[PDB]
């Protein structure tokens, strides 16, 4: 009966970034096809006097053969026409990272406690995400309450993502 378009999902009603600001940790994610963060990550958010967003996030990465390292990433936002929704150019500190450009969705948030992202790199035929990521961010390391871990639940339901998010471990390794 639900909707998987892209098109449909919902996002944040009346998007508020100087209000996103600030360090949010990854507590689970839905990784994509390929290379990807894998754990450790912490994302920090900043918006200048303009009103451009951008974003520095550590994060462990296995590479290929098996070296660990810690990726220092870098971001940038661009508007649309919804404020909830943007383009973003990343690139890593290190020569090496992996450098792009992705949709970047804030689904849902409250901007205290907790965060839904969301990014199809692929659209399939029919309209659906054929190579999603989302991430779920905490305002604290420790989580959330039983009460929020209710409502992300729900996003995921609606991201067609349910059933299918791992839980991310900090350990300090890219030090925390
Ligand atoms: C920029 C950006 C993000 C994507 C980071 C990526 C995609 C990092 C990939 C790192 C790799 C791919 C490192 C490596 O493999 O060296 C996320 C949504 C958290 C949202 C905001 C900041």
């Amino acid at each position: 009966e639900r909707d998987c378009r892209v098109s449909s999902f919902r996002v944040k009603e009346n998007f508020d970034k100087a209000r996103f600001a600030g360090t949010w940790y990854a507590m689970a994610k839905k990784d994509p096809e390929g290379l990807f963060l894998q754990d450790n990550i912490v994302a920090e958010f900043s918006v200048d006097e303009n009103g451009h967003m951008s974003a520095t996030a550590k994060g462990r990465v296995r590479l290929l053969n098996n070296w660990d390292v810690c990726a220092d990433m870098v971001g940038t936002f661009t508007d649309t026409e919804d404020p909830a929704k943007f383009k973003m150019k990343y690139w890593g500190v290190a020569s090496f990272l992996q450098k792009g450009n992705d949709d970047h969705w804030i689904i849902d948030t409250d901007y205290e406690t907790f965060a839904v992202q969301y990014s199809c790199r692929l659209l399939n035929l029919d309209g659906t995400c054929a190579d999603s990521y989302s991430f779920v961010f905490a305002r604290d390391p420790s989580g959330f309450s039983p009460e929020v871990q209710k409502i992300v639940r729900q996003r995921q339901e609606e991201l067609c993502l349910a059933r299918q998010y791992r839980l991310i471990p900090h350990n300090g390794y890219c030090d925390g």
